Protein backbone atom coordinates (compact mmCIF):
# COMPACT_ATOMS: atom_id res chain seq x y z
CA UNK A 1 0.00 0.00 0.00
CA UNK A 2 1.07 3.55 -0.84
CA UNK A 3 0.51 6.97 0.46
CA UNK A 4 -0.04 9.42 -2.37
CA UNK A 5 0.56 13.04 -1.44
CA UNK A 6 -0.28 16.01 -3.60
CA UNK A 7 0.41 19.70 -2.94
CA UNK A 8 -1.92 21.68 -5.27
CA UNK A 9 -3.44 25.16 -5.66
CA UNK A 10 -6.53 25.49 -3.47
CA UNK A 11 -8.99 26.15 -6.29
CA UNK A 12 -8.24 22.69 -7.74
CA UNK A 13 -9.41 20.74 -4.69
CA UNK A 14 -12.91 20.24 -6.06
CA UNK A 15 -11.70 18.92 -9.45
CA UNK A 16 -9.07 16.79 -7.91
CA UNK A 17 -11.44 15.12 -5.54
CA UNK A 18 -13.91 14.54 -8.40
CA UNK A 19 -11.36 12.89 -10.67
CA UNK A 20 -10.10 10.69 -7.80
CA UNK A 21 -13.67 9.65 -7.03
CA UNK A 22 -14.16 8.60 -10.66
CA UNK A 23 -11.41 5.98 -10.34
CA UNK A 24 -12.84 4.88 -6.99
CA UNK A 25 -10.31 6.59 -4.68
CA UNK A 26 -11.94 8.30 -1.70
CA UNK A 27 -10.83 8.58 1.95
CA UNK A 28 -8.82 11.80 1.30
CA UNK A 29 -7.32 13.90 4.09
CA UNK A 30 -6.78 17.63 3.35
CA UNK A 31 -4.53 20.08 5.18
CA UNK A 32 -4.01 23.82 4.49
CA UNK A 33 -0.32 24.44 4.15
CA UNK A 34 1.95 27.35 3.15
CA UNK A 35 4.40 26.90 0.25
CA UNK A 36 7.63 28.97 0.51
CA UNK A 37 -1.49 29.16 0.34
CA UNK A 38 -1.62 25.57 -0.90
CA UNK A 39 -3.72 22.46 -0.06
CA UNK A 40 -2.07 19.16 0.71
CA UNK A 41 -4.04 16.02 -0.11
CA UNK A 42 -3.11 12.64 1.33
CA UNK A 43 -4.61 9.29 0.33
CA UNK A 44 -3.49 5.75 1.25
CA UNK A 45 -4.27 3.30 -1.57
CA UNK A 46 -3.77 -0.26 -2.68
CA UNK A 47 -0.67 -0.79 -4.82
CA UNK A 48 -2.99 -2.03 -7.54
CA UNK A 49 -4.39 1.57 -8.05
CA UNK A 50 -1.49 4.00 -7.51
CA UNK A 51 -1.01 4.56 -11.24
CA UNK A 52 -4.66 5.42 -11.83
CA UNK A 53 -4.75 7.70 -8.76
CA UNK A 54 -1.57 9.58 -9.74
CA UNK A 55 -2.84 10.05 -13.24
CA UNK A 56 -6.25 11.29 -12.11
CA UNK A 57 -4.50 13.90 -9.91
CA UNK A 58 -2.28 14.98 -12.80
CA UNK A 59 -5.33 15.01 -15.13
CA UNK A 60 -7.28 17.37 -12.87
CA UNK A 61 -4.76 19.77 -11.29
CA UNK A 62 -2.57 20.52 -14.30
CA UNK A 63 -3.44 24.07 -15.25
CA UNK A 64 -0.17 24.38 -17.14
CA UNK A 65 1.22 27.58 -15.56
CA UNK A 66 4.08 27.71 -13.04
CA UNK A 67 3.13 26.33 -9.60
CA UNK A 68 0.73 23.39 -10.35
CA UNK A 69 2.50 21.49 -7.50
CA UNK A 70 3.96 18.04 -6.97
CA UNK A 71 2.85 14.54 -6.11
CA UNK A 72 4.92 12.21 -3.91
CA UNK A 73 4.56 8.44 -3.42
CA UNK A 74 5.72 6.59 -0.27
CA UNK A 75 5.27 3.06 1.02
CA UNK A 76 2.94 2.30 3.87
CA UNK A 77 3.89 -0.77 5.99
CA UNK A 78 0.45 -1.12 7.53
CA UNK A 79 -3.06 0.32 7.51
CA UNK A 80 -5.58 -0.36 10.27
CA UNK A 81 -9.29 0.62 10.27
CA UNK A 82 -10.23 1.64 13.82
CA UNK A 83 -13.94 0.64 13.87
CA UNK A 84 -13.34 -3.00 12.93
CA UNK A 85 -9.64 -3.67 13.36
CA UNK A 86 -9.41 -4.80 9.73
CA UNK A 87 -5.80 -4.54 8.56
CA UNK A 88 -3.98 -4.02 5.25
CA UNK A 89 -5.71 -3.94 1.85
CA UNK A 90 -9.28 -4.25 3.25
CA UNK A 91 -8.57 -1.28 5.54
CA UNK A 92 -8.37 1.10 2.54
CA UNK B 1 11.89 3.55 14.06
CA UNK B 2 8.30 3.76 12.94
CA UNK B 3 6.12 6.88 12.46
CA UNK B 4 2.59 6.01 13.70
CA UNK B 5 -0.16 8.22 12.19
CA UNK B 6 -3.85 8.22 13.10
CA UNK B 7 -6.77 10.31 11.79
CA UNK B 8 -9.41 10.40 14.48
CA UNK B 9 -12.44 12.36 15.48
CA UNK B 10 -11.49 15.66 17.18
CA UNK B 11 -12.95 15.05 20.61
CA UNK B 12 -11.19 11.65 21.00
CA UNK B 13 -7.84 13.45 21.20
CA UNK B 14 -7.54 13.64 25.03
CA UNK B 15 -8.35 9.93 25.44
CA UNK B 16 -5.94 8.81 22.82
CA UNK B 17 -3.22 10.96 24.32
CA UNK B 18 -3.83 9.54 27.80
CA UNK B 19 -3.96 5.94 26.50
CA UNK B 20 -0.63 6.36 24.64
CA UNK B 21 0.98 7.85 27.76
CA UNK B 22 0.00 4.74 29.71
CA UNK B 23 2.12 2.71 27.29
CA UNK B 24 4.99 5.22 27.60
CA UNK B 25 4.38 7.07 24.33
CA UNK B 26 4.42 10.88 24.42
CA UNK B 27 5.75 13.52 21.91
CA UNK B 28 2.58 13.63 19.83
CA UNK B 29 2.34 16.09 16.95
CA UNK B 30 -1.29 17.26 16.30
CA UNK B 31 -2.62 18.70 13.04
CA UNK B 32 -6.19 19.88 12.32
CA UNK B 33 -7.30 18.36 8.94
CA UNK B 34 -10.54 17.85 6.86
CA UNK B 35 -12.13 14.50 5.91
CA UNK B 36 -15.18 13.94 3.71
CA UNK B 37 -18.50 12.50 4.82
CA UNK B 38 -28.63 16.62 5.23
CA UNK B 39 -25.45 14.61 4.94
CA UNK B 40 -22.47 16.74 6.00
CA UNK B 41 -19.46 16.63 3.56
CA UNK B 42 -16.50 18.68 4.92
CA UNK B 43 -15.66 17.21 8.45
CA UNK B 44 -13.32 18.06 11.30
CA UNK B 45 -10.60 15.59 11.94
CA UNK B 46 -7.44 15.49 13.79
CA UNK B 47 -4.27 13.86 12.65
CA UNK B 48 -1.86 12.57 15.26
CA UNK B 49 1.70 11.59 14.52
CA UNK B 50 4.39 9.95 16.74
CA UNK B 51 7.73 8.29 15.95
CA UNK B 52 8.48 5.29 18.14
CA UNK B 53 11.11 2.58 18.40
CA UNK B 54 10.15 -0.54 16.38
CA UNK B 55 9.15 -2.72 19.35
CA UNK B 56 6.62 -0.18 20.76
CA UNK B 57 4.50 -0.04 17.60
CA UNK B 58 2.14 -2.84 18.46
CA UNK B 59 1.21 -1.43 21.91
CA UNK B 60 1.04 2.14 20.49
CA UNK B 61 -1.44 0.93 17.89
CA UNK B 62 -3.23 -1.08 20.54
CA UNK B 63 -3.64 1.94 22.77
CA UNK B 64 -4.99 4.19 19.97
CA UNK B 65 -7.57 1.55 19.10
CA UNK B 66 -8.68 1.14 22.65
CA UNK B 67 -9.22 4.91 23.19
CA UNK B 68 -10.86 5.82 19.84
CA UNK B 69 -12.98 2.83 18.73
CA UNK B 70 -16.77 3.34 19.01
CA UNK B 71 -17.73 0.73 16.42
CA UNK B 72 -19.26 3.40 14.15
CA UNK B 73 -18.29 4.76 10.74
CA UNK B 74 -15.99 7.76 11.23
CA UNK B 75 -13.72 6.26 13.89
CA UNK B 76 -10.73 6.70 11.63
CA UNK B 77 -7.64 4.87 10.57
CA UNK B 78 -4.08 4.27 11.65
CA UNK B 79 -1.05 3.97 9.35
CA UNK B 80 2.52 2.97 10.09
CA UNK B 81 5.56 3.98 8.02
CA UNK B 82 9.25 3.49 8.21
CA UNK B 83 11.53 6.28 9.34
CA UNK B 84 15.19 6.13 8.33
CA UNK B 85 16.56 8.63 10.89
CA UNK B 86 15.48 10.73 13.93
CA UNK B 87 17.57 13.60 15.28
CA UNK B 88 16.78 15.51 18.51
CA UNK B 89 17.49 19.17 17.85
CA UNK B 90 18.56 20.26 21.33
CA UNK B 91 21.37 17.68 21.78
CA UNK B 92 22.07 15.94 18.49
CA UNK B 93 21.06 12.48 19.75
CA UNK B 94 20.17 10.28 16.78
CA UNK B 95 18.25 7.02 16.56
CA UNK B 96 16.73 5.28 19.58
CA UNK B 97 18.40 7.79 21.90
CA UNK B 98 16.37 10.42 19.97
CA UNK B 99 12.96 8.82 20.48
CA UNK C 1 14.99 11.17 -2.84
CA UNK C 2 14.35 11.89 0.81
CA UNK C 3 11.65 13.75 2.72
CA UNK C 4 13.16 15.73 5.57
CA UNK C 5 10.71 16.80 8.29
CA UNK C 6 11.41 19.12 11.22
CA UNK C 7 9.08 20.19 14.01
CA UNK C 8 10.40 23.42 15.43
CA UNK C 9 9.41 26.35 17.58
CA UNK C 10 7.34 28.84 15.49
CA UNK C 11 9.67 31.86 15.94
CA UNK C 12 12.56 29.93 14.40
CA UNK C 13 10.99 29.55 10.93
CA UNK C 14 12.60 32.58 9.26
CA UNK C 15 15.95 31.65 10.63
CA UNK C 16 15.59 28.04 9.52
CA UNK C 17 14.47 29.08 6.10
CA UNK C 18 17.49 31.44 5.76
CA UNK C 19 19.91 28.62 6.78
CA UNK C 20 18.34 26.23 4.22
CA UNK C 21 18.66 28.76 1.33
CA UNK C 22 22.44 28.97 2.05
CA UNK C 23 22.75 25.25 1.24
CA UNK C 24 20.46 25.55 -1.76
CA UNK C 25 17.15 24.17 -0.36
CA UNK C 26 14.24 26.56 -1.03
CA UNK C 27 10.84 24.91 -1.72
CA UNK C 28 9.55 24.46 1.86
CA UNK C 29 6.10 23.24 2.85
CA UNK C 30 4.97 24.67 6.19
CA UNK C 31 2.15 23.36 8.39
CA UNK C 32 0.91 24.90 11.69
CA UNK C 33 0.73 22.07 14.22
CA UNK C 34 0.45 21.64 18.01
CA UNK C 35 2.32 19.68 20.69
CA UNK C 36 1.47 19.21 24.35
CA UNK C 37 -8.26 28.92 27.08
CA UNK C 38 -8.51 28.36 23.32
CA UNK C 39 -11.53 28.63 21.07
CA UNK C 40 -12.53 25.69 18.90
CA UNK C 41 -15.43 26.04 16.42
CA UNK C 42 -16.71 28.91 18.59
CA UNK C 43 -16.55 27.39 22.09
CA UNK C 44 -13.91 27.94 24.71
CA UNK C 45 -11.85 24.94 25.88
CA UNK C 46 -9.14 24.78 28.49
CA UNK C 47 -6.22 22.89 26.93
CA UNK C 48 -2.45 22.64 27.20
CA UNK C 49 -1.31 22.82 23.57
CA UNK C 50 1.99 24.46 22.57
CA UNK C 51 2.09 25.79 18.96
CA UNK C 52 4.82 24.42 16.70
CA UNK C 53 5.64 24.57 12.98
CA UNK C 54 6.27 21.61 10.84
CA UNK C 55 8.60 22.12 7.87
CA UNK C 56 8.78 19.58 5.10
CA UNK C 57 11.30 19.46 2.21
CA UNK C 58 11.82 16.68 -0.34
CA UNK C 59 15.44 16.52 -1.55
CA UNK C 60 18.08 14.57 -3.38
CA UNK C 61 19.86 11.94 -1.25
CA UNK C 62 23.17 13.81 -1.61
CA UNK C 63 21.70 16.97 -0.07
CA UNK C 64 20.18 15.40 3.14
CA UNK C 65 23.12 15.70 5.51
CA UNK C 66 23.72 19.31 4.63
CA UNK C 67 19.90 20.05 4.90
CA UNK C 68 19.81 18.36 8.31
CA UNK C 69 22.86 20.26 9.51
CA UNK C 70 21.37 23.55 8.32
CA UNK C 71 18.12 22.94 10.32
CA UNK C 72 19.80 21.89 13.52
CA UNK C 73 22.07 24.90 13.68
CA UNK C 74 19.27 27.38 12.96
CA UNK C 75 16.54 25.82 15.05
CA UNK C 76 18.37 25.10 18.27
CA UNK C 77 17.75 27.46 21.27
CA UNK C 78 19.38 25.02 23.70
CA UNK C 79 16.14 24.66 25.57
CA UNK C 80 13.73 21.79 26.04
CA UNK C 81 11.16 21.66 23.26
CA UNK C 82 13.57 22.52 20.43
CA UNK C 83 12.03 19.65 18.46
CA UNK C 84 13.10 16.86 16.12
CA UNK C 85 14.03 16.06 12.55
CA UNK C 86 13.27 12.89 10.68
CA UNK C 87 14.15 11.50 7.34
CA UNK C 88 12.03 9.29 5.14
CA UNK C 89 12.37 7.73 1.75
CA UNK C 90 10.16 9.09 -1.03
CA UNK C 91 9.54 6.39 -3.72
CA UNK C 92 8.61 8.84 -6.51
CA UNK C 93 8.20 12.56 -7.00
CA UNK C 94 6.17 13.88 -9.94
CA UNK C 95 5.97 17.55 -11.04
CA UNK C 96 2.38 18.21 -12.11
CA UNK C 97 2.84 20.87 -14.81
CA UNK C 98 5.27 18.78 -16.83
CA UNK C 99 5.33 15.11 -15.76
CA UNK C 100 8.98 15.36 -14.73
CA UNK C 101 9.81 12.67 -12.15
Amino acid sequence: MKQVTAIIKPFKLDEVRESLAEVGVTGLTVTEVKGFPKVKIEVVVDDKVVEQAVDAIIKAARTGKIGDGKIFVQEVEQVIRIRTGETGPDAV
